[PDB]
């Protein structure tokens, strides 16, 4: 499957992508204002992830720093990223279905769109001012918007125990993006598309 991967922000970012214990195509790639990049992803990813990183620097071999969204120092990211990340989450080819959703579980960097370029489902999209109102104990000095559970380390925002429900930070997620999963046990967001759908990932959509 192919996700095109568009920065439309004014900034530069770096994009990742990954499934956790591996990258998904190369990993990772800076992305100027404007620029696409095309990946591809193997069908059958379970668990699949893309996000965006802000103010990198990365040296010759390609270790360095981001700002949010950090996997490991590494450019090609092999593993999830540090929060404040928007997420793109995907399972693909799972019984014959693509699933996709947005999340702000592990918090919000950069706004996005994720939506199919194949028939027969619809996009999800993330693009409220998040960071700009952001609650003053979800700030991140970083840059960006922390989720509660990277905060506080409670059972409560973590949903350790599989039984939480939603909170004061959880509903402020929910309020901005009513399409984005705001905690663990968020009313599901997940959009079941074709089986090998085809997408493209939006990092800043709207003006």
């Amino acid at each position: 499957a192919t996700f095109e991967i568009v920065n439309r922000c004014s900034y530069t970012v770096w994009a990742a992508a990954s499934k956790g214990d591996a990258a998904l195509d190369a990993g990772g790639r800076q992305l100027n204002s404007g620029e696409s990049w095309t990946i591809n992803v193997e069908p059958g990813t379970n668990g699949g992830k893309i996000w965006a990183r802000t103010d990198c620097y990365f040296d010759d071999s390609g270790s360095g720093i981001c700002k949010t969204g950090d996997c490991g120092g590494l450019l090609r990211c092999k593993r999830f990223g540090r929060p404040p990340t928007t997420l793109a989450e995907f399972s693909l080819n799972q019984y014959g279905k693509d699933y996709i959703d947005i999340s702000n579980i592990k918090g919000f960097n950069v706004p996005m769109d994720f939506s199919p370029t194949t028939r027969g489902c619809r996009g999800v999209r993330c693009a409220a001012d998040i960071v700009g109102q952001c609650p003053a104990k979800l700030k991140a000095p970083g840059g960006g918007c922390n989720d509660a559970c990277t905060v506080f380390q409670t059972s409560e925002y973590c949903c350790t125990t599989g039984k939480c429900g939603p909170t004061e930070y959880s509903r402020f997620f929910k309020r901005l993006c009513p399409d984005a999963f705001s905690y663990v046990l968020d009313k599901p967001t997940t959009v079941t598309c074709p089986g090998s759908s085809n997408y493209r990932v939006t990092f800043c959509p709207t003006a």
